[PDB]
């Protein structure tokens, strides 16, 4: 007999938490629906803010936490504290209750050393618990401020929209901090309307980096991109034939391979291997290479090549490639990069957003130029053709921002000159 | 209850006949892409010197009065029917026919009457029939045709598993497309190539005349994204028009995810065919004419074999102009749809890549002799992934990868010290 007690005896939580495991709910906790058909661009609603921390919002109380700071570097800069305790001190009862439950990955969370040294240092009223559980509501429910480096915005309603690589609604921030959502695509009544909680320099790369970038909010995410049989932003170059792509996927910590594009060929577990291991350089190498030295980003892309087929890191070297191309102005390799990063962005994100529309306008930029160093009077077919690229911009930017937004105004400007010029 | 009789019993029900042309192959060992599963000699090599009083007659008679099917398929059924031993020509009547009932169409009493042949009428027709559903066009004679016996029992696919190309002496070199398993099907294309890259709704009018309506993994996919029209709500993102039993609906648009309503796809057919009917008044001698007909077509078409085929006329003009600036830009369309549409290895795709680099090189090469080390680099993983697809297609020593290779290194020979 091995039992130490009755196993019908009751367990008590500590040796309940040995066999089971809870699960808090995903932040940001909720999910949101449109009651009305939405056609793509129009606008949903637009919110004011519960609060925009800024240093100019208490700048007697930003000038301490700096100077906390420097004396002992906080585990999240500053403008998180002003922004939790601004929350504590300035709002009503009910705008705060309305903040304390948002989402929080920890609820019954301690207080923090730093949010006990604030508190006896700064020497407010505040109740340390509350501080805590605001510090970590706005880590995971704010935005970021729109110029205002060290800012940051909370909204009410936004925060109730669910996280998906693939979001069916897009936003951008009106005049007064105001947050303008927008339709992305077109909805029906009772769809789910989802916002990406990753930025766009990370949306475009793979299903294992942008599943690193939410898991903060405490989920694997499953979003219909990064459920897809396929991770068509992870394209190794096959071995075997030398030209098709292998796309590579990562599910519980194990990684397989789709079958070559071209021969069809799936890779061993230590092929596998192996490009995972080139991967990981690449993506070493990527924090070294830069457009102010396009020699070196030449010599890794060269290099990247015989590795990658439609993968992020080589997405991301074609940037770095035409964004020095383009500064040094050479039009005419510029170019061929340019259409390598439209390939890819409408390959693997094709619906609208502003990295896909601004390819289309820099492509447009970059044709006329290379075509105007033949002398100003440029032929219809390539005017047409840079016309179709600036189009296609407007076209995205005035789902993502509007018709009279500056962006839509500014492609839609480049268009209408170009046909200006047609015969 | 009383019996029906055949033409009663023929209201009521459709008989489906085997499909052409008829068999399946399989492969019995392990096969890497490129390999060689065997090299067959033809049957009979139907050319005009295989028998020239026979093809002078046929010649006069066709002159006299035209025959449906050209000479070199009656030279081809005769000539079958009178130099095969009895034990090929009967592997030869043996073989697919749509119509193994078929009387003796007209020509073929006239032929007999008038070049005097004692062959039988109707193995003289389903001769015919074998020739038209089962042979090659000979690779260097207009007027030529080539019967194998192993190789017609490969089915048809639109995404075949098999490649073959002809060797010396009208061999028939097959070799693996793809990498294969034991038991794997072999299948090669019966539709040229000249209308593989285009969509479903056309691949199978093309192989109608086997009895089958194809349901290959291409033709039978959700999506046709050979077939993609331009959002009108978008107007940027591709809308996949797909046919089945007569019926068109659409994909919803790649990028708004909107759905057109059945009206907008009556309208974007009407569109369709009005270009399909430009396309046979647009070619590349006529570049202005291309470039309007271009300029419209964008309108209406996002990734659509016709939109292929104009960046194709714009191209070759392009390159036959030396206008090596705008050919680049639709050969880099060109290289796009096709790798989306038929990723496979083909003599299509493998030119493409070829022929990019050839462009890129000009381009470059107007800067001077000296081409900077990273577009060489380019300009030869273009030359390079020609000699890939090559490579599977026909082999390492073959003319065609040997070219595309020999292009690439003398690329890496340019290259500077550093
Ligand atoms: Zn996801
Ligand atoms: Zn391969
Ligand atoms: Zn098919
Ligand atoms: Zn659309």
């Amino acid at each position: 007999g091995s039992h130490m007690a009755n196993p019908l005896a009751p367990y008590t939580l500590p040796q309940i938490a040995t066999k089971v495991q809870v699960k808090h709910v995903p932040g940001k906790g909720r999910c949101l629906y449109t009651k009305h058909d939405l056609e793509p661009g129009s606008i949903i609603f637009v919110e004011t803010p519960v609060l925009v921390a800024i240093p100019s919002l208490d700048e007697e109380l930003w000038s301490v936490l700096t100077e906390i700071n420097d004396e002992e570097a906080l585990e999240l800069p500053p403008v998180w504290h002003l922004a939790a305790i601004c929350s504590l001190t300035m709002l009503d009862d009910e705008k705060k209750k309305i903040c304390l439950d948002k989402w929080v990955p920890d609820p019954d969370r301690a207080p923090s050393d730093d949010v006990l040294r604030v508190i006896n240092r700064a020497g407010l009223q505040v109740h340390p618990k509350l501080y805590e559980r605001m510090l970590m509501v706005w880590r995971y429910n704010s935005f970021g401020h729109h110029t205002e480096q060290h800012g940051l915005v909370l909204y009410n309603r936004i925060s109730m929209m669910a996280h998906s690589c693939r979001a069916t609604a897009c936003w951008h921030y009106g005049e007064d901090d105001a947050f303008i959502l927008r339709a992305r695509v077109k909805l029906q009544a009772g769809d789910e309307l989802t916002i990406s909680y990753i930025g766009d320099d990370d949306l475009f790369k793979s299903t294992n980096v942008r599943r690193e970038k939410v898991y903060g909010w405490l989920f694997t995410c499953q979003c219909v991109r990064c459920a897809a049989p396929v991770d068509n932003a992870r394209g190794f170059r096959c071995p075997l034939c030398g030209t098709g792509a292998m796309f590579f996927k990562t599910e519980d910590g194990e990684t397989t391979s789709s079958a070559c594009t071209i021969c069809q060929a799936f890779p061993t577990q230590e092929t596998i291997q192996e490009y995972l291991d080139f991967e990981q350089a690449y993506v070493d190498r990527l924090a070294e290479t830069d457009k102010s030295d396009v020699p070196d980003a030449e010599l890794v892309y060269n290099q990247a090549t015989r590795v990658f087929a439609q993968h992020w890191v080589l997405y991301q070297l074609h940037t770095i490639l035409f964004e020095g191309y383009r500064d040094a102005g050479n039009s005419e390799s510029a170019s061929f990069h340019q259409m390598e990063r439209i390939k890819y962005v409408s390959q693997v994100m094709p619906l609208a957003s502003y990295t896909l529309a601004w390819l289309y306008e820099e492509m447009g930029d970059t044709m006329l130029n290379k075509a105007e160093e033949s002398g100003p009077e440029v032929p219809a077919h390539k005017l047409n053709v840079i016309s179709r690229h600036f189009e296609d911009a407007y076209n995205l930017l005035y789902i993502l921002c509007g018709e009279d937004h500056d962006y839509t105004v500014a492609a839609g400007t480049k268009k209408t000159a170009c046909e200006e010029r047609l015969p």
